[PDB]
Order: structure tokens, then C-alpha cells, then sequence
């Protein structure tokens, strides 16, 4: 009773494209052989179901939306959690009013709008907020390399709500993730952990820092890191030769 | 020399559909009698060209988008502006910074997240935030009828702006809008002004407070209150019978 789970984009597929033939065939013969197989993203359902076809329910054996925030298992939904059911409204409407005042008495340059992206599984905190350009961004994560706009953001959150128990994560250009402590991509190991002997783990985000990192380094999982699905398959192909 | 504009949602269409054939028929025959065609709504060009088919800027005359701060002429781009470059970054990051402070303070409920949008044409702002659900905007409804948060908003930022010289218009359930006096559809009228004896506009929400308003009670325009695109069709008709 062996799973592999896998991270979606850059494991399964070329970085920000569909999953190939090549990819789905390997696949197939890992399940035939006697596998079960379960995929985990960040991204929501509809995002895994754009990279893995519309078929994505009936080609893996589970599959785990927003890190398992979303569940599904044989076809089916078993688990839905939201940030707004963990923390509670009054939770909620406190960090956010928070965020605002804090991001209203920054001293920076450029700032427009979309600033507390309130989502299913996190908030996502702008300075500059969201809806500026691209050269903006650019001009945005220049300066806060200089100033630490970002990373000072975080500290103060960190102060003053201790007791919310949230992680925080620097994002791309301009913004950072706030969510409970726990809702990266081990979340989904409680949903496999007493059915599976060995849980096989793939990802090619698995340094300090990636997505990848923290279901990769758990001791309940046989990690992979790969540079690309074309390592997958080869990492599998050899699980299969045997 | 005669244009006709139309507002495209619920004069041009069913409200919200595509154009039909009877009305794509109708508009084909006032351009062979010899009527220049223009089209002015709120939403940008992508939307336009949804609802009136992809042929649109060779369908008509002339397009105005955002109700001509992107402005089409015989298929080609002669006008962009935005609310950035009227107001300038300055100006930009002080109305949003007071909008954060404002919103923070309130004594409401519920709040989410993206409590200020910046757009291409106008600040959408929102006490609760629209990444709030349906059932919240609903509630939102219903206690703003009674505390008037949005209204309250308006008058603050209203008395504190002056000198910015915006118009404020209440939304939906959650929002209001802000933009640059002028920047109603009216804003399209100095693009075909000097250019027609005679311009009617056809639009579907012509009352005070409807977005069709302004340029039907503009003293440039024949202005044609309709129920739906089948009176358009019904009033181009009796100007073609003649
Ligand atoms: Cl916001
Ligand atoms: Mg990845
Ligand atoms: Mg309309």
C-alpha cells in the first residue's frame, strides 16, 4: 500500500504548461502497477484541472486543492476548510483592519489599489498593492530590497497577533502570504497518512523557501526533487522496473 | 452628417448577451443610408468586443471604451487616458492612503479583502471588501440602507479632496465609484462634437443615476430612452422609413 503524491506545475508538467502525454502515460503504469496516486498544489481546482485535463478526478486517486483545503478522493469530496472558518470573523476583520492601518502609514513611493486580497486559504498583503504594472513591480521590488518594506510588514503582523498562529511568506514582487501555521502542503498528509505504508513525494520546489520544502523534508514522506516531469517519469520508470 | 451612439448592455443586446442578428441587421442598414455608427459604454474593449462580436471596430464608426478613455476611429486607436496620468502618483497615493485610513476605522461587522481597487478609469471602492461572499453582500446591503457607511465615505473623502474635482457614484451592493468629474459617457461627446450636425445616443438607463444619464440629457445629443434593443430597432427602423 504504497501513494505518490505529487506537486502540480514543474513536476507534472513544463513550468506553466498542461501535463504532457508523455507524463500521463508514465502515470498510467505506476497505477496499473499497484500505486495510488494523489496530486497537491497551492493552486485551486480549477487551476489543477487546466494543468492535468478536465479527466483530473478519474486519473488520480486523490487530489488535494489549496494544499488539501479542497479534497478530493475516488471522484469525490471528503474535506473543504477556508482561512474565514479557521480564524473566525472577528479574527478576520482584526488582522485585515490591522494590515490596512499599517499599509496606509507607509512612507513609499508608488501605492494604487488591491492592497488585503482576503482568499480561500490565505490573505495576500500588498504595500503597493496589486493593481499596479509591471514596471511598477519592478520598481516596487528594488525598493523594497533596499528598504525591507515587505519583511517589516511581516515583523509587526507577527507582534501583534501572536496568538493567531499564521505563518507569513514572501512572495514574487510585491506581496507576501499569511496564512495559518500548517496550511503548506503537509496539510494534505493527515488525509493519507493511516492508509499508506510509504508515501512517495515529488516536487521540484523542495529548498528553504519552496512550496515544496516542508512536505518534502517531513519524515513521513519519501521525498523527490525534481528538476523537471521529465525526471519524474524517470524517477518512476525505475520505481516500476524494479 | 448624423452619428448614432448607442450604450451596448440593454440597448444593443439583452441585458447581458451578445448582440443579436436582428440588431446586428438593423445598425448595417443605418450605415448604408448613410449614418456613422459609434458605441460608448463603461466597460473596457475586451467587454465590448464580447458582447458586439469581434468585428466590432470594423462593425462601427466609432468605439469608445471606458466611456472614451480608449477611444477607436475607423478601426484604429486615437485616444488613451487614465486615471493615473489626470490625477498624477501624487495625488493617486494620497486619495487611496486616506480611503485605507477611512476604511480601517469603521465599525462594521464584516470586512474581507479588496476594500480599494485601482482602475484603468476610476477607484472602485468598499467598506466590507469584494472578496466577500454573496450572502455578505447581501447583508452588507441591507446594513448599509440603514447606516449609510457608503454615503458617509463620500462626504468624508468629498470634504477632504475637493480640489481633486472627482465625481463619487454608489454601486452594487458594496461599492462606490470615483472618477474625474466629466468622465461619463459625456467624455466621448468632444471626440464627435465637431464632426456631426446631428447626434443621437440611444441607452436603456437614462433616469437621474443611471450611467446613461449625462449624455442623454447633453444638449448635443438626441437623446432615445429604451427598454430593450428591440425598441432600437424599432426607432432606426422609423428613421430609416422616413
Ligand atoms: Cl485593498
Ligand atoms: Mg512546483
Ligand atoms: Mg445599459
Amino acid at each position: 500500500k504504497a501513494i505518490l503524491l505529487f506537486d502540480v506545475d514543474g513536476t507534472l508538467t513544463p513550468p506553466r504548461n498542461p501535463e504532457t502525454h508523455d507524463m500521463k502515460e508514465a502515470l498510467l503504469k505506476a497505477r496499473a502497477a499497484g500505486f495510488k496516486l494523489g496530486v497537491v498544489g497551492g493552486s485551486d481546482f480549477a487551476k489543477q484541472k487546466e494543468q492535468l485535463g478536465e479527466s483530473i478526478l478519474e486519473d488520480f486517486d486523490y487530489v488535494f486543492s489549496e494544499n488539501g483545503l479542497l479534497a478530493y478522493k475516488d471522484g469525490k469530496e471528503f474535506h473543504r476548510n477556508s482561512l474565514l472558518r479557521a480564524l473566525g470573523n472577528e479574527k478576520v476583520v482584526a488582522f485585515v483592519k490591522k494590515c490596512l492601518h499599517l499599509i496606509a502609514d507607509l512612507d513609499i513611493p508608488v501605492q494604487r489599489g488591491t492592497f488585503v486580497e482576503f482568499r480561500n486559504g490565505m490573505f495576500n498583503v500588498s504595500p503597493i498593492g496589486r493593481n499596479c504594472s509591471q514596471q511598477e513591480r519592478d520598481e516596487f521590488e528594488n525598493l523594497d530590497k533596499e528598504r525591507h518594506i515587505r519583511e517589516k510588514l511581516i515583523r509587526e503582523l507577527k507582534e501583534a497577533f501572536p496568538d493567531y498562529q499564521l505563518a507569513y511568506s514572501v512572495g514574487g514582487q510585491i506581496s507576501f502570504d499569511v496564512f495559518p501555521k500548517g496550511w503548506d502542503k503537509t496539510y494534505c498528509l493527515q488525509f493519507v497518512e493511516n492508509d499508506f505504508e510509504t508515501i512517495h513525494f515529488f516536487g521540484d520546489k523542495t529548498s528553504e523557501g519552496g512550496n515544496d520544502y516542508e512536505i518534502f523534508t517531513d519524515s513521513r514522506t519519501i521525498g523527490h526533487s525534481v528538476k523537471t516531469y521529465k525526471d519524474t517519469i524517470a524517477i518512476l520508470e525505475a520505481l516500476l522496473e524494479d
